[PDB]
RNA sequence: UUCUCCCCGAAAUGUAUUGAGGUACAGCCUCGGAUGUUGACCAUGUCCUGUAGAGCACUCACAAGGCUA
């Protein structure tokens, strides 16, 4: 058939964020604010009193079946 | 921190922080889905309040006389 006319199902493929690159949309700083907001980044699950700071109740083991309703 | 036009559009508040020009959560923005008038204003009904004013009935302050250990 026309290789020149297979069609990627419209939809499906969608372009990448191309970030600096103009005050045509996502200009100077690129969609991040005048910040300390800097390159190296660090941490994901953190502040500082921390809060998931609630006590534990600890059993290691564990087995069960295969279920068949 | 570099190419274009189109649509919407904020925050500089709260609480926490060896925290204070940083950060977490909330708040406020946008997008898609769901409901689908529950939103907005203004009206009537109803309930709550101690400010403006005022007043000395209590507390404190206080002006001229009277009576008076
Ligand atoms: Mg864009
Ligand atoms: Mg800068
Ligand atoms: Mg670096
Ligand atoms: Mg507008
Ligand atoms: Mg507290
Ligand atoms: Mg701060
Ligand atoms: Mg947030
Ligand atoms: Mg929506
Ligand atoms: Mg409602
Ligand atoms: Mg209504
Ligand atoms: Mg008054």
């Amino acid at each position: 058939m026309k290789l020149h006319d297979l069609k990627p199902t419209p939809g499906s493929r969608k372009d990448r964020k191309r970030v600096g690159r103009g005050p045509g949309g996502t200009d100077k700083t690129a969609g991040r604010g005048h910040k300390g907001q800097k390159s190296r980044s660090g941490a994901g699950k953190g502040a500082f009193f921390e809060g998931g700071r609630s006590r534990l109740i600890a059993r290691l083991p564990k087995r069960g079946f295969n279920n068949v309703g």
